[PDB]
């Protein structure tokens, strides 16, 4: 059920997630890239740090139906964004 999500540098992998409305879906977030990067959704009021070479899971519960843009807050002027789309 888990949805991987590759952080590199410096883009996510893939980019465009999508998710089920008034469900939880649990996130792993894989930091594979040299820099340390961030997993953000602010119109969700998500972020997450990933350290350099570890991983985290997150487990989100969207109310609101949308496509909400995500970044990495350290490198977002590389090109690293993407896409939630909550369904």
């Amino acid at each position: 059920k888990v949805i991987e999500v590759e952080l590199n540098d410096d883009y996510f992998n893939p980019n465009v997630i999508t998710i089920p409305i008034n469900e939880s879906t649990t996130l792993l977030l894989k930091n594979k890239g040299k820099s340390e990067h961030t997993f953000t959704i602010k119109k969700l009021g998500i972020d997450v740090v990933v350290e350099s070479g570890k991983e985290k899971n997150i487990t989100v519960k969207p109310k609101s139906a949308g496509t909400y843009e995500l970044i990495c807050r350290y490198h977002l002027l590389k090109g690293m964004e993407g896409k939630v789309i909550v369904k």
